[PDB]
């Protein structure tokens, strides 16, 4: 059982989307700044009702901007300052379902999830989580959306609620709680 957990990840969140749940396991040891910012926002209710404002087929889906415009998400947990990209030799964008920090140039609160292998994103973006094999079928529905101008889904899916099943940061205190 769990005492014998063999994964390299620490922490797990469930994004309950309008297209089904995505369970995100986190590389908290390797990417502590991206993971702390992401988990803390999830606890505070920042991502509730946020849409996925970009789908680029067989490439990425992007969300985590409360303005819904694609330009928001700069109000980070680190007193609103951007944070550094975090890389790791063993974390590469080799598969669908890999979760990265999006930057417009500097890291904020928006994230993206790969819909296919995407080597071009290596080293340039923090790869901080992974959608579990069991929930990839929901992720792949995003790949099937009708898209309009600027890669915007005609009907943007959205995050209904977020449950932090395993918070890997014993000292994180959310600044507020969900509305």
């Amino acid at each position: 059982e769990n005492l014998y957990f063999q994964g390299s990840t620490r922490g797990k969140v469930v994004l309950h989307t309008s297209l089904g749940d995505l369970d995100v396991e986190l590389w908290a040891r390797e990417c502590p700044l991206a993971c702390r910012n992401f988990v803390q926002l999830c606890l505070e209710g920042y991502y509730v009702n946020t849409i996925f404002h970009r789908v680029v087929k067989d490439f990425i889906v992007q969300g985590g901007d409360p303005t819904g415009t694609g330009r928001g998400g700069a109000d980070t947990t680190f007193d609103g300052k951007p944070f550094d990209v975090e890389t790791h030799p063993r974390l590469k964008f080799r598969y669908r379902g890999l979760v990265g920090v999006a930057n417009l140039g500097t890291n904020g609160n928006q994230f993206f999830i790969t819909l296919a292998r995407a080597d071009v994103l290596n080293n340039a973006y923090t790869l901080f989580g992974k959608v579990t094999g069991h929930t990839l079928y929901n992720l792949m529905k995003f790949n099937d959306l009708e898209v309009g101008k600027e890669d915007r889904p005609m009907t943007p899916p959205f995050i209904k609620s977020v449950d932090v099943l395993w918070n890997p940061f014993e000292d994180l205190v959310p600044r507020r709680l969900p509305d």
